[PDB]
């Protein structure tokens, strides 16, 4: 069903695995492509590890509002592909999610994963009685896979 | 970790569970919409999870449900005046809810308190396909959860 892009990894309190299967239909249809126009389905699993008990997040717990986009650079080429990821739920739960199409076809690719903190969506109560003590990140997270390969299709 | 006060009991509300509770108010960072810490009467809080219907949609049992919008309409029992407060989504020592710091604006006494919980909408997507998708769907007009005759008796703090 679901196709690793690299090996997990944790930045900061967040805990990032990439994945990709194929395209799907998404309600409502948000920014990506449409299923028929798609190479893959891209998806970062974000959840909270331990350090997230600083801000008030249990440890594998999905962790919401962030804002995520997904840099895909062909190696050894010029340009780089940004694609904004949304949140969804799929059968499988919660994640940051977009139908993608690899612009240079079959080949080695880099993919980065950019984590932007919740920003002014998402509070958080900092009084002593019932506060956190962390605070948000404030550079944005980054993830990233070397030497990914699509080869197109696997299902 | 700290005292908190029931509003009713917990209820179900189609695929949510939702519990109410208040406790003093809170400094939020950001401030967000509601009162400060020093011009409110409480924090009122709305926890939300999903329950096992959840699984339609694709929750976990028990789990968070994040991008609701959340509003509290508060009415004091034989009053044509209701308070409307927006909550907003946040994290505390206990994990994430939505809450205000809210006044109660005709003091001690009875209060019908209603929470409005309106589906995300735009903000968050479900896959419909067969094959990694799910058959539940958001409901169009928001899920309503009331507790009638809420005694509102003032800070224990
Ligand atoms: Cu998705
Ligand atoms: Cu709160």
């Amino acid at each position: 069903d679901e196709f690793p892009i690299g090996d997990e990894q944790d930045a900061g309190i967040l805990t990032v695995a990439g994945v990709y299967f194929q395209p799907v239909d998404m309600e409502p249809a948000g920014n990506s492509l449409s299923k028929n126009e798609a190479d893959c389905h891209m998806e970062a699993d974000i959840s909270a590890n331990e350090k997230g008990a600083t801000l008030g997040y249990g440890a594998g717990d999905f962790v919401p509002y962030l804002h995520v986009k997904a840099y895909i650079q062909k190696v050894g080429s010029s340009k780089v592909q940004e694609v904004a990821f949304m949140p969804m739920n799929a059968s499988d739960g919660p994640h940051y999610g977009a139908n993608v199409k690899f612009e240079e076809g079959l080949g080695k690719y880099n993919i980065k994963f950019e984590i932007k903190a919740p920003g002014n969506d998402y509070l958080l109560h900092v009084d002593k009685e019932t506060g956190v003590t962390g605070r948000f990140w404030t550079e944005p997270i980054v993830v990233e896979w070397k030497d990914f390969e699509w080869t197109g299709p696997q299902w």
